[PDB]
């Protein structure tokens, strides 16, 4: 008959974590509600109207299809989505209805599909809206906390559960940005120092969690200079931003491609950190490690 | 009045954890001894003829000036090595001794430095020897077990023992080759691709010793197309013996910049891979993780 879930926008990257790393958030997030149908069609109804209904453009409706051809499921599914955030925010908002879409159609028609084969699932509705299949937003949506797309063809995704407080604020412009352009304008190659600077701090962040030192990992978080200072500047205000929560936060960086900015506040700032952030942008919210889609 | 020390060979890289992994092994090592001599000079016996004995050029000598010139200590030191293995094995060589004899003048003088500060003043016998001041051999010297150098200026560290057994097995080609000219010969530049790779493999190593899962460990390790490739190419039989022991090992490397090659047998093959190994190179010896630079 029908399922409902919440499925989590995410922040992917978190600085040199970049294509690998990928954070869940607690909120904002998409309520997607799934119905199995008689007719062989998918209908899509979405509450934004700058999101297309047609199925093989909306990824809830190309990843469901995906998953129905699949297992020759014979129905056909109505698939209604209330959205957290807007595309092209930074925060997964599509990896948010293609996992969430890959969990319900999973529990819909009982497939029993682990963790891994939802991601992948999930990616192929990332493929459509990005052209990759990167699997670096819809891996933590599906398994919570904090996870590491270590390798493609196949998939291999490790997850670290966060069980830790870690308060997080996100500031969220209300311009939009693309991520396949973001992704152009990064450099073609890196110098073998940027490769060694990046694999030593992002396994130091991987190391911060295990030790659950939140300094640590916001301070490498913040050490790429690849992506990040490419990134940043298509968001108005973003270093200046920067310096001005500099010491009231473990750490802040773009979430995903952008515009939308992360930050860790220290327990001690963090009202005042979002008054600051909410100074520059009124869409401003505060929230926590997520633990993935889940039924609501 | 004397310190003798046994100072650890160690093998750094690891594959994808190039200039940032270092695994500390428990043999070869140099048995160094330094003793305070009243003549402010340093005087260096080593008993492989083609290290030098000049103080400004054998790392030893090295080491030991800088820190008898900032503690302001009066004394000068004869230091005595007998080498584990030769310079250019891949074995970290010279920065067992530069390790060794940071650890030795540590002691001998009591200065009280903590581990971090004795890689840091070892690191400057790596910069001579290898004309950079590398701290990827002279950390796990230290440290023992496995580490990081995830940050130089300041030098930061990262370690992670090792407790559970990782049988190693190492292959000594007769031949030597030189780092700074391994270094010359690797990519200028590298493709975003491999920089994902890199990180996301890295990153799952990590993953993989706080998880316990060798096999995990070694078959990341084994992902490198950037560097391991290249010099791969300088050691005789080094991808036919890979081959050979494909199936018996959990990974199976160059040892820093080579020629030498580390493995990590399964329990089940260990004789056979050992035997595999020592057919192509007699000098193939069986070790696991060691603890670093100790007295003996
Ligand atoms: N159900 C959906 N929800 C959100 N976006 C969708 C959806 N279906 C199709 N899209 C399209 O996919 C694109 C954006 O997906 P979105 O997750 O916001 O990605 P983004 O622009 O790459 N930024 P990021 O949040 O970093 O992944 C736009 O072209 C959308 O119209
Ligand atoms: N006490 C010493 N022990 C070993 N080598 C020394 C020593 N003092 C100076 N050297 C010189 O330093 C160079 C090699 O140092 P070694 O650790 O074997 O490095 P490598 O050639 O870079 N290979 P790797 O084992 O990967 O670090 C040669 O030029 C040596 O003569
Ligand atoms: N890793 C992707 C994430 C997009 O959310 C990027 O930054 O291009
Ligand atoms: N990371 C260095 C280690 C040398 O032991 C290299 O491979 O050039």
């Amino acid at each position: 008959m029908k399922v409902r879930v919440k499925a989590p926008c995410t922040s992917a990257n978190l600085g040199v974590g970049f294509d690998v790393f990928g954070l869940c958030l607690k909120e904002p997030y998409d309520v997607i509600e799934v119905e199995a149908i008689d007719d062989k069609e998918i209908i899509i109804e979405v509450d934004d109207k700058n999101i297309p209904t047609d199925p093989d453009k909306n990824v809830a409706g190309i990843v469901a299809k995906k998953m129905i051809d699949d297992f020759n499921i014979g129905k056909g599914v109505k698939i209604t989505i209330k959205k957290g955030v807007k595309a092209g925010s930074g925060l997964g908002s599509s990896a948010a209805s293609s996992a969430g879409t890959a969990y319900a159609i999973n529990e819909l028609f009982k497939l029993n599909l682990d963790k891994l084969k939802l991601v992948d699932y999930a990616s192929y509705g990332e493929l459509a809206s990005s052209g990759a299949k990167h699997a670096d937003n819809v891996a933590p949506a599906i398994f919570g906390g904090f996870t590491m797309v270590t390798n493609y063809e196949p998939l291999e995704v490790l997850h670290i559960p966060i069980d830790f407080k870690l308060d997080i604020l996100i500031a969220i412009p209300n311009i939009s940005i693309n991520t396949k352009e973001a992704r152009e304008i990064l450099p073609k190659a890196v110098g073998l120092k940027d490769l060694v600077n990046n694999v030593g701090k992002a396994c130091g962040m991987v190391y911060a969690l295990y030790n659950k030192d939140k300094s640590l990992f916001g301070r490498y978080m913040m050490s790429d200079k690849v992506i990040e200072p490419v990134r940043g500047k298509l968001i108005p205000n973003y270093f200046k931003i920067k310096e001005e929560v500099k010491d009231k936060v473990y750490g802040i960086t773009i979430s995903g491609s952008g515009p939308s900015i992360i930050a860790f506040p220290k327990e001690e700032f963090i009202d005042e950190v979002e008054n600051i952030l909410r100074d520059y942008y009124e869409n401003t919210i505060r929230t926590e490690v997520g633990k993935g889609v889940e039924v609501v």
